[PDB]
């Protein structure tokens, strides 16, 4: 048999990952990364909005503190996050912006002088003093009143993640690539490591650690519009819920963006720099204006998707061979100034649409994006399987509830990386393990012995046409509008699917670097994890975030203010077991109302919001008037917890 | 904290360490070979001797098999070793020697015609019919009537050892050199491993498996002067004894050469390949036949040795710098004929001694050679702590009881790997190990104090004259004659030794590539293989085999028919714990009587060996009567255990 023991094992190359595996191995515990490939192309590359977090620094970014960044991530969660970690999020976002600075992230500054547009309306020139000059600068992005998404030109997530997987370079982290955990060794509620595949000599091999962490990011490829990269496949999230005992937050929480190219998927970041990008339906008709008067195509995100697909299923969608779309116009513009970079799109149309955006209009159509659901974990990201940990987007530590904000997925990732980190790292000295060979033995063997019946098996279904098929019933039910008499029949279809997937047979019978085997191991795990969106949304009968039930369209705070948690006790049930973790109102800084977008008072009010309220609002006036600071009336209304590395306040320009 | 993990754990790169690692790897248990050194250049690439093997291939080893090969064995064992684990030996060595010979090894072979001389007297022409022709030969070697040593050429041991380190090599067998074992893991009774060090790095790691076998040679480097390589320190035996729970066997039962080159201890096979050598005191006179009227030079080396020492005490030993020595004639021959190789020894004494053979003579004097004593096993090679085997040198399987035969040490060597391989494999198969962090953290973290403590101990011991101290110790009271009176003095002296190297201190304060850092840890470890070596000889009141007590020159097989067996069971004692294992009578297949050398009726008849000896001669009339043949009556006399793989009889020419 083949072991590999290190003290902590990470499971995932992205941000998440590569940030929690320099907190161990700084500390001296042996650590080893895992990934499908090589680190600095996991899908944390591909962020070009920017991150989350309150340093104050630019004039549109004047005032902001952990408060009103906390009040946004929240209200967006739609009150289905944790509180608690939300604050522990807020809290450690600007240093960790600030480590990326000291790690050399060429984080776009501030220069003294005006600008002008990059607004709604009214004003139009922005001025930066002179103190300001030299600073992180910052842009408008999620749709936050006060401006705090940081950025490094068009490439954030690229400058982010090179940095991070170069400190692990630094730090001496042992980096395995082109590796896949294909399963968790556990025994007696614990988790003592992963069984792994090599994707090129196919060997099937034990890796053992005090910790084990999983940062494989999100499932967006269960869909079939994605925007997503293509190794964003959930099996992270499978392997953690084959366990049988490790459970699944939230999976039918799943957010989409309105306007990725269609139907590659493509990220246009158009409308995003400078607002000027019009939507248009069939008849080149500006459609937005028409249900959002005021707002029109600046409003919530959230909202652009919705409007989208009710302007289509209104039949005035453009028609194309991969379905109906609409359009994409930004040639309004195709022009303005200098003082700065502001050129690229323009490429990914011509690269990939073939066309240049000042001319033609571009297909759009609303896909998944990211996953808010994941694996559930407490706040200090560990699993209910015990030294099992989560980070990420892989992970539903739960600072996003419902709705993501715009800018908060790789602020977490990092932040988490931190955080967990340093929990992660605490269990990796602190705990004692029992490694059984007995225990190692069976995973392998029993691994090795799956990997040889799926390439004897005389099955005769398609592994390509059974994912595929998957893909169409999640983008067809499981989409921005959802009903349950669809989810019950997609339901029906994934589980057909799923025992459809045993009999898959393949062509090549090589054990080694074979992309067919890959595929009739991977699907089965796909489809356990549709099975879980698909009915977590059916289940789940009301109006939540980025869930709408068009049967319950008003979000439910007295039967559904809590988690749905998933998981898979008998590995021969064919469908998920759900429960529900309550969130309690009483340990709630700011109590259940209207979330800021969309249509008002759209919630069924719950009893307990209002008591709580009241002793917020109480609570509040009282220390308010002894002189207390925000910090001490904070603590009072919801103390949390935070490393002792990171519990320091964060200094801001003018403190 | 660095850990490895194999299924089979193999400590010793030599013949036995090596040809272990065969049997494992080639079913598929991952094995890892741990080797001071490249393996390729272990102390068993010296032998020049040859290996014995009942093959009865040329016209003297005619009519050569398993019983002939026995007895000879038992005799000189002068009835202290297992007479089962021989029968195990000898039946197994033919298949060894041609296994080897599948292998590649070049054995000398057999070619047709007639020789001359290489006989005391009478005959002096050999004649090899026809028949014989291309098949293994052999030469006389180690006293025995039918010549069964196999030789290639005369570098037997080199081309054994190359041989069986490609095998390994060819299956992939995993080779780490310049790392050293310092201390076993062990938890209720088992061993789980070893905590090695990294000669080059200095890192401290530790090696996890289902098994470990030590095989590290012997322990001659404790003496002064020796045949041995500088690396045969026991080490191996060292660790082992500190467990507390393994024991070692007849540390005392220490064998010498008559004829080293003086004072280097270079080994010089003058007289072996084709007697003439003689040898001369300080007068020129040719003592030998003083003493020994019809044996004379070609008496016993048992023997030989003894007379040597007996004619320097009586004052006719040659002085130099380094003490008294005799000399060797071989110039009394500088000539012959050809037909084959015959052509080495003269470099030997022109290289190092600096003198042609054919001209002056060489200076020897009897030194250390071989360690029948090692840790103490069962017929299958594993210790009393469960999990830990041994084979080869650093074993005490006991086949060679107080005095081994020539040329079955490097047989032993190989027939223990292939035979304790076998179960050293169905032990790491079957087994199932509990590797507890908790365990594996504390001796990995103790042994990283210890070196800690070693760079900054303050003491003002040299490490270097206290082994220097030792060994002259041991040349002095611990030799071929050895009196109460003189080992308690030893024993007394090396005890205040050790205690004084634990003040050692030395200069160069580095982790890696540390010489003087190596001695500091191997020299106390030393120390307490010569306490044991010492001790077991001063409390071991009688004559037996290469032990010899002027004060006791009896064979007392009435209170010593045993062995020692000692341990260490308080990590603070300075002296070992001895107790002893009797060897019941009744189990032999050959009952206790003169072993066929030294002086007639030496002995203490022991009143069983007399009463076992009658049931012997009857049960072997009758069945012989019955015409039963000599596996049938060897089967009732003492049956004994073998693994499938080597339970088959060995073709014999003319069957
Ligand atoms: C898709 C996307 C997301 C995105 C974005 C643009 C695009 C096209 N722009 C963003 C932005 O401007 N601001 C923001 O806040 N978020 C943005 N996002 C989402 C965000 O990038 C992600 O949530 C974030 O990068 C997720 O990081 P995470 O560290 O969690 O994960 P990852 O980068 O996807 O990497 C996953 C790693 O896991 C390895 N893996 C996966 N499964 C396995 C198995 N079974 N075995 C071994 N390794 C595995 C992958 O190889 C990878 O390295
Ligand atoms: C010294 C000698 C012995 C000898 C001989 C000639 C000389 C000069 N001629 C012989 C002959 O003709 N016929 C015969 O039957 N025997 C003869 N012998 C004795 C014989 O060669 C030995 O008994 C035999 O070769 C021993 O083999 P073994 O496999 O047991 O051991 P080895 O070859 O000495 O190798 C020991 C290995 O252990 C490694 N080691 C030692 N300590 C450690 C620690 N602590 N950690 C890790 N590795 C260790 C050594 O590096 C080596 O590889
Ligand atoms: O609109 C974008 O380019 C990125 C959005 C994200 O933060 O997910
Ligand atoms: O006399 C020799 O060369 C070797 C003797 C040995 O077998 O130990
Ligand atoms: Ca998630
Ligand atoms: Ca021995």
């Amino acid at each position: 048999m083949k072991v590999q023991y290190c003290d902590s094992l990470v499971i995932g190359g992205g941000l998440a990952g590569l940030r929690a595996a320099v907190a161990t191995q700084q500390k001296g515990l042996s650590t080893i990364v895992l990934s499908l490939i090589p680190v600095k192309r996991s899908h944390s590359a591909a962020a070009q909005g920017g991150m989350q977090a309150s340093l104050g620094n630019s004039k549109m970014s004047d005032g902001d503190n952990e408060d009103l960044h906390f009040m946004d991530t929240v209200k967006g969660s739609d009150w289905g996050c944790d509180q608690k970690v939300a604050r522990m999020f807020v809290n450690t976002a600007p240093k960790a912006i600030r480590e990326l600075a000291a790690w050399g992230v060429p984080w776009t500054r501030i220069h003294k002088g005006d600008r002008m547009a990059i607004i709604n309306a009214q004003k139009t020139t922005i001025t930066e003093e002179d103190f300001r000059h030299g600073l992180i600068h910052s842009r408008d992005f999620g749709g936050t009143k006060k401006w705090r998404t940081c950025y490094t030109a068009d490439a954030t997530g690229h400058t982010m993640l090179f940095a991070v997987a170069n400190e692990c370079l630094k730090l001496g982290v042992s980096i395995q690539d082109r590796k896949e955990a294909i399963a968790l060794i556990h025994q007696d509620g614990k988790c003592y490591g992963a069984v792994v595949r090599d994707l090129v000599t196919g060997d099937i091999i034990a890796y053992v650690a005090k910790g084990t962490l999983i940062a494989t990011g999100g499932y967006g490829r269960i869909y079939k519009n994605t925007t997503n990269a293509v190794v964003c496949e959930g099996t992270g999230t499978a392997i953690a819920l084959e366990t049988g005992i490790a459970q699944l937050g939230n999976m039918e929480a799943v957010q989409f963006h309105p306007t990725p190219l269609f139907p590659s998927g493509i990220l246009l970041t158009e409308g995003c720099r400078g607002d000027g990008g019009i939507l248009r339906d069939v008849d080149g008709h500006r459609f937005m204006p028409d249900y959002e008067p005021e707002k029109k195509e600046l409003a919530s995100r959230d909202v652009v998707s919705r409007r989208m697909i009710e302007h289509i299923r209104k039949g005035k969608g453009v028609q194309s061979p991969y379905g109906q779309h609409l359009w994409l116009d930004i040639s309004i513009l195709g022009r303005k100034h200098i003082e700065t970079n502001l050129r690229d799109v323009q490429e990914i149309c011509e690269y990939f649409a073939g066309i240049d955006p000042a001319e033609k209009w571009a297909p759009v159509l609303p896909m998944q994006h990211y996953s808010m659901g994941g694996i559930r974990t407490d706040y200090r990201g560990e699993a209910k399987l015990k030294g099992l940990f989560s980070a990420g987007e892989a992970a539903c530590w739960d600072m996003h509830g419902f709705n993501r904000l715009g800018g908060n997925s790789v602020s977490e990732a990092v932040v988490a990386g931190m955080i967990v980190g340093e929990y992660f790292a605490e269990h990796c000295a602190n705990t004692q393990v029992d490694l059984e060979t007995k225990t190692l033995e069976k995973f392998v063997k029993g691994q090795e012995a799956y990997m040889k019946s799926l390439v004897e098996s005389k099955g005769t279904e398609d592994v390509f046409k059974i994912k595929n098929r998957m893909k169409d019933v999640m983008d067809d039910n499981v989409g921005i509008f959802r009903d349950g008499p669809h989810l019950e029949k997609s339901v029906k279809e994934l589980e057909e699917l799923y025992k459809k997937s045993k009999n898959v047979g393949i062509k090549n019978k090589r054990l080694h670097a074979n992309p067919e085997l890959e595929e009739a191991y991977r699907v089965p795990m796909m489809l356990k994890v549709a099975l879980c969106v698909a009915k977590g949304a059916l289940d789940r009968t009301e109006s939540r975030g980025a869930h709408n039930r068009e049967d319950y369209p008003k979000r439910d705070d007295i039967n559904w203010l809590n988690r749905t948690l998933a998981s898979w006790p008998n590995p021969e049930q064919t469908l998920p077991t759900l429960e529900y973790e309550a969130l309690d109102v009483n340990e709630m800084e700011i109590a259940p109302r209207y979330r800021g977008y969309g249509a008002k008072g759209n919630y069924i009010e719950n009893p307990l919001s209002v008591k709580r309220q009241e002793e917020i609002d109480k609570i509040q006036s009282e220390l308010e008037a002894a002189g207390k600071d925000r910090h001490a009336i904070q603590e009072a209304l919801m103390p949390y917890e935070l490393p002792a590395k990171y519990k320091a306040r964060n200094e801001r320009l003018g403190d």
